[PDB]
């Protein structure tokens, strides 16, 4: 059940495609998964692969609430290597009274895919304990989580969708990977109404954010009244760190205010030149966070740190001129079991929603872990809601830990 | 691609007969005059028979374009069955015709009296030749032939490895036999014949170089033989046997023996035993002999992984079940010579490896038993978190040795009353580098040692401490040393080992960091090293 023009699609090199090995899956996940895939080869949305096909892409499954299982595909590697329109990111979306987000996903099943490119969408289905070779599969529908599907979808339903935006221009509509973002300032009633209308439009209201309650975290530089030598060496290192990207900061006056007996327990009394220099740095750092400094031509980054136990702090920011765009916490939550990698995943998803609502894109996530600890916490975990964040592995550095706290 | 190797005159007398006996039945033909490629043909004499002609095909198995059989089925993942059959699909590639547009790269020259004339070139037409690259032609087509039978019969446990099918069931002998005949029928209807003489059906089973018994499996082929003039063929067979035994036993390395394999890929050429890759082969030799036996997984029982500890640079573990104490498999996690890991961290890494293996083989995660107090685990390496960690929720056992907390550092609130130190090193003029320390009390000294700037900056450390009290405050301008200290290692290499070795003696250290080269009180005077 699909006939509509095939948006033809090209690799950045037909020779260089995704060769990624499949994750280990539980008994339960293989059961649910082979059920899903077998059904979708009945309906024709998937088909068996060519015996000389060298590509693969990982698949996994999650327990969508109600226990009904769901198949997700990690298209991270393929997405980089293809990139062959749109409905653009509305500036007003981030200042709407409410913004409902809706999964489409299913409509993709009704849309064909370029069969000269589908060979690269291949994914292996494994069996428990390698009892047989994996059963390989290439795609026939628009695959969910694919990079070029929001385009091929939006251009395929262009003729029915853009009517509904030129009418009702009080709504700000956007689409990221497979989710549609409906933002409005109407009352809860008529908002629910129009979102219902648009749901039945793509039949051819689950999650709802209110991005005002999103604070700014308002970083602070604590200044003790009766300091010790060590409290001021921390103070010094921290401000020397700030001066690497903030102009007109100095640690000289307090540098020689720290002169005397050199036991870390020795006190100092506050001079006036150093106390004022300290104040200059303090108000220089509080006001540092500025989203208005975003540069759409540079890469966007989000860096995480474990600021003591049970709590991740992150900064979404940009490089060569280091400009912090916003900050954020994510505290381990009480009842459920949770390791630090899980708080990092949760944080990554919170960053994902914020960044999509404001910039319209996702940052690169810089996480202080190893490829082995991460990527083993995801293969068999709960807390995994979406395709995994694309991750850069960084070394823990004390200046950044002290900065984000 | 490759040049036909020298071949003993009494091998072609007996290999031309196999090649001629093969072009007669048609499995080969003559290549083309223009066929530029080649592959060597070797001849080994199987004990008490005729000469088995074995072709390499290792070179071209890379230019014959790629594909994508995701590991091995592990016999501990089989469960105990009242009835077991092992079908062998003989006629492996032997009659099954081969793609003619890939058929040219099949070329192999053959000697007459080793160049009494020019070489007789041949090309494999009918068979894929019993080569190694059956998994392409074999596994995914067999899998789709028998997958309907698999879905039809959930009461059976089927396992397809290269040319063995394994069928395990709890039906009676008669119903089981009938079903095995059902699948044999299905196989013949698609071309795959199962000869009655290679069937197993009987008390011990050969299966991927394992031996399956009712309660127990073990490594096939209970004796490793070390030849004193090792040709590379015999060596490769030794690496295969070792790799099979490596699924049951841990800690069996192939690396010095694979290093001992090198260029001159002739499988009747030889090597000479390097010293390390004889100790590997002898260690594996005694491990394999005096056999071990392991169990099958019991889905009706809790699964366990127990970490045991001896030596500070290795964590051993067993995946096993309880109340007969059935052991499913063993494994090791070794220390990293460069990294700043302590033993808690090696335990964590072992948990990662176990989680992977268990999920592949069993389909679930075991309960983790580790020898440590809840204190030395919840605090160490999950609450002193340089970098982050995915532990499970865990059962702590008390064993012969346990994992203890890393170090004696007291993080918050630098120690009241002990004298602060300051310390620095490096500043390479030329070869000359130095190291030194100063304290709030007058004490001070310079070392003026050899090394690099980094080793000079750690060698700076250990001299505040060798010359220090039992309590301390160290402050340094090195991000390297402060970083390692924040990972909390409990054993390292080199001079770092000695600094770790002085942290033995002391009761309370507090180390901290301040920016170097900003003229900070304390750092500045110790910078005077040049």
């Amino acid at each position: 059940s699909d006939k509509i023009p095939v948006v033809k699609v090209k690799m950045k090199d037909p020779n260089k495609g995704p060769q990624i090995k499949q994750w280990p899956l539980t008994n339960e996940k293989i059961e649910a998964l082979t059920e899903i895939v077998e059904r979708l080869e009945r309906e024709g949305k998937v088909k068996r692969a060519d015996p000389n096909n060298p590509w693969n892409t990982p698949v996994f499954a999650i327990k969508k609430k109600s226990g009904k299982w769901r198949m997700l595909i990690d298209f991270r590697e393929l997405n980089k290597l293809t990139e062959k329109l749109g409905l653009p990111h509305p500036a007003g979306l981030q200042i709407k009274k409410q913004v409902t987000v809706l999964d489409i996903g299913d409509a993709y099943f009704t849309i064909p895919l370029d069969p000269d490119y589908a060979p690269y969408t291949a994914f292996t289905l494994p069996r428990k304990n390698n009892a047989g070779p994996g059963r390989r599969f290439v795609w026939c529908s628009l695959p969910q989580g694919w990079i070029l599907s929001p385009l091929i979808y939006q251009s395929t339903l262009d003729n029915i969708i853009q009517p509904f935006i030129r009418q009702n221009p009080q709504l700000d509509i956007y689409q990221y990977m497979d989710d549609i973002y409906i933002g409005s300032n109407l009352s809860k009633k008529e908002h629910k109404e129009k979102v219902e209308e648009l749901r039945k439009l793509l039949l051819w209201p689950e999650d709802k954010l209110q991005e005002e309650t999103w604070t700014i975290q308002q970083k602070q530089l604590d200044i003790p009244e009766q300091p010790t030598l060590n409290e001021l060496q921390k103070l010094a290192g921290k401000i020397n760190w700030a001066s690497q990207a903030i102009p007109d900061l100095s640690i000289k006056a307090l540098t020689n205010m720290m002169r005397g007996n050199q036991n870390l327990n020795s006190t100092r009394q506050w001079t006036k030149e150093a106390r004022l220099e300290v104040q200059k740095a303090k108000k220089a750092i509080e006001e540092q966070v500025q989203l208005g400094y975003y540069d759409p031509s540079k890469e966007l980054y989000a860096k995480l740190s474990l600021v003591g136990p049970h709590q991740i702090s992150y900064q979404v920011y940009q490089k060569d001129p280091e400009k912090i765009l916003w900050y954020g916490k994510m505290s381990r939550q009480k009842k459920k079991a949770e390791n630090t990698c899980d708080i990092a995943l949760r944080a990554c998803y919170k960053i994902r929603e914020e960044s999509i609502i404001r910039i319209g894109k996702e940052p690169r996530y810089e996480i202080p872990t190893s490829r082995e600890a991460w990527e083993s916490n995801l293969i068999n975990s709960p807390y995994l809601k979406a395709p995994p964040p694309e991750v850069e592995y960084i070394h823990a550095a004390l200046n950044i830990k002290r900065a984000l706290s």
